[PDB]
């Protein structure tokens, strides 16, 4: 609402109230194409997420919890003296691509592209998403992964050579059997628009996740609360 920098003004702009969203993803893995929709709203102010998707194809062939990260970091809630470092807002309206390898331990692999952008008021995330070298057996496509997601800290560097960003991590899936399954993320993030951006220096996000179901929906769907928060300059 106040910030002496121009360019921190424009970007908190764009997200001072609540923002509709709406999420397209196609997928293919190992030749099971589906579709998924999502809608919902973010609130960067407090850094929450509440997001309803539904496969648009039938049953879902993955477990929903392997889509989490993939199904938009320009809602997380940057602290007012951290928000020079807030490279997803300060992409915006043009938007970003956000490209990610997900590497599922002793599995198969998703690879991800997707551009996040407004079209008018709503901020769009459209994705493609090919998975390959899955096992028939393994925890992915037997859906033997609990439904249910952990809090995970995620660190972000800038890439001042792509004018962006970069971050590799780690998600632990909970297996129905007590155990886990490791999920290998590989991140980058570029500007669609020629425009400057904001090229952070080196922070963290905390994510928090709840999913749930609609117990009046028939669809295979997912109901998704989130919230995410930037720490980790003093």
């Amino acid at each position: 609402h106040h910030h002496t920098d121009p360019m921190v003004s424009k970007g908190e702009e764009l997200f001072t109230g609540v923002v509709p969203i709406l999420v397209e993803l196609d997928g293919d893995v190992n030749g099971h194409k589906f579709s998924v929709s999502g809608e919902g709203e973010g609130d960067a102010t407090y850094g929450k997420l509440t997001l309803k998707f539904i496969c648009t194809t039938g049953k879902l062939p993955v477990p929903w919890p392997t889509l989490v990260t993939t199904l938009v970091l320009c809602f997380s809630r940057y602290p007012d003296h951290m928000k020079q470092h807030d490279f997803f807002k300060s992409a915006m309206p043009e938007g970003y691509v956000q490209e990610r390898t997900i590497f599922f331990k002793d599995d198969g692999n998703y690879k991800t592209r997707a551009e996040v952008k407004f079209e008018g008021d709503t901020l769009v995330n459209r994705i493609e998403l090919k998975g390959i070298d899955f096992k028939e057996d393994g925890n992915i496509l037997g859906h033997k992964l609990e439904y249910n997601y952990n809090s995970h800290n995620v660190y972000i560097m800038a890439d001042k050579q792509k004018n962006g960003i970069k971050s590799n991590f780690k998600i632990r899936h909970n297996i129905e059997d007590g155990s886990v399954q490791l999920a290998d993320h590989y991140q980058q993030n570029t500007p669609i628009g020629d425009g400057p951006v904001l090229l952070p220096d080196n922070h963290y996000l905390s994510t928090q996740s709840k999913l749930s179901k609609d117990p009046n929906e028939k669809r295979d769907h997912m109901v998704l609360l989130e919230f995410v928060t930037a720490a980790g300059i003093t």
